[PDB]
């Protein structure tokens, strides 16, 4: 959580060279998932918002196609259903 939450103060001061600087250091360490759903929900939340910026249409694709973790996520057809609408929508 610590080494998670600078990236939106990051994201706040607008230096998006520092946020993917600093992304590199939690994607060898992931299964951080197992009873804590809701900071991999959070921290999928924020590649999304990073690659939009430049022109990177494909990686948040893969993204919308890791928020098929733990069915807390599915079960939820209000939501789930535009989960799945927007990884076709994005391909």
């Amino acid at each position: 959580e610590f080494i998670l939450e600078q990236m939106r103060l990051c994201l706040a001061v607008k230096d998006y060279i520092r946020t993917q600087i600093i992304s590199k250091k939690i994607n060898t360490k992931f299964f951080q998932e197992e009873n804590t759903e809701k900071l991999k929900l959070k921290y999928y939340n924020l590649m999304i918002q990073l690659d939009q910026h430049e022109g990177s249409y494909l990686s948040i694709c893969k993204h919308y196609r890791a928020i098929y973790d733990t069915p807390c996520i599915q079960a939820e057809s209000e939501k789930w259903q535009q989960a799945l609408k927007s990884v076709v929508l994005y391909v």
